[PDB]
């Protein structure tokens, strides 16, 4: 059975996860872990509770992880225990992959060092300093590591992934499953097509994060420079 | 505080929820209810482990009611609690929505006679026997009744609804502070559109639910009639 596992933190952007999650559980012979540092619950940012399944010292070997985003990425920045976790199961793993503000946890691990990558697009000038080539593609592959932008990347990027853990046919058919065919009322899903004024206003209500991102950035790259 | 309604039921396809609710919980002045019969924890189809939040008693009158999907559906077609609240709400919600096989819950409570509505491809036919006029349609407006096809529905229809809620402007920010701009990599999430032995294998996988959901429509559309 492939064995995927997404990390669980407090604070996590919930549909980063839980969107990846549905589509991967639809397909046979997969066990989907939610790991955190032990099994119980833990609280999205919107105050949805969900529960991780195992411990990092009990998860079995993984072939694919996949960290996602939220407002809780910052702690799990410096947080040494879920760093040496991610770094032990990206060795061996076949799929490394991450969505939104997910890739600076990556990051802080070390795993982006001279790697293409991409994260969401406020906080984009982050990357350089965790040692990635920095990338304004919606997704980028660099070798097995696979960064995606957007809520619902790990969606389409599960996609592929089935595509190459099976087959073209059966990613096509978990696809027609779930009525999967995406049509966006707005056109307002990246800082180049959205219009000016909203920019504005998004990247304001985005500054004092960025700003404590700034700082924890800094001390997480100092570690990887020791 | 706008009061937006999910109703989380065992079995519920949880994506269809858990989109549609990380959307609409990053709006100002919202706040969001998952429904059940009692606060506590609810299963999805996956395995995971979700977490009512208000009982049907407790319930404050809503401004959006919203009807999940899942494998779960035919239960609750045949609950009468449920059936009861639903039609409660449905009377002064200024938005009574759905997704997926959500639909056919919303038929069951005998509100969609005369509406138009759409519903899971697999299942459409389903539909007229609960007093609908099917439509082949991603999303179908019928006054203040709005049904989604797709496991991301309610991520599209959720813009559409902070739009009208607020203003154009603010379901902008919310998209752009999501960075939400999907891109499938595959093109089969209509039975027009993908591969007629995919359509095969997906009908084949289908037909033992269908079978049931035939009978369970029959009783359902029985107790309407009287
Ligand atoms: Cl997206
Ligand atoms: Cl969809």
């Amino acid at each position: 059975a492939v064995q995927i596992g997404f990390l669980l933190f407090p604070e996590v952007q919930q549909l980063d996860l839980t969107g990846p999650h549905d589509v991967l559980a639809s397909l046979p012979d997969v066990q989907v872990h939610l790991i955190w540092k032990e099994p119980g619950p833990v609280v999205a940012s919107s105050g949805l509770v969900l529960q991780a399944t195992t411990s990092f010292a009990d998860c079995p070997p993984l072939d694919v992880i996949c960290i996602p985003g939220g407002t809780g990425v910052g702690a799990l920045m410096e947080d040494p225990q879920a760093l040496a976790f991610i770094r032990q199961q990206a060795a061996r793993a076949r799929y490394v992959t991450s969505v939104c503000t997910g890739s600076l946890v990556l990051g802080a691990a070390g795993l982006l060092q001279g790697k293409r990558a991409t994260t969401h697009w406020a906080y984009h000038e982050l990357l350089a300093p965790l040692g990635a080539i920095p990338v304004h593609e919606r997704v980028v592959r660099d070798g097995n590591l696979l960064t995606g932008t957007g809520i619902t990347a790990g969606i389409d990027f599960a996609l592929t992934l089935a595509a190459e853990l099976f087959d073209a046919a059966t990613a096509q058919r978990v696809q027609l499953q779930l009525e999967y065919a995406p049509a966006p009322p707005f056109n307002a899903g990246s800082p180049d097509t959205a219009p000016a004024s909203v920019v504005q206003q998004a990247r304001q209500r985005a500054a004092d994060s960025l700003h404590k991102r700034r700082e924890i950035t800094l001390r997480a790259a100092a570690r990887l420079a020791a």
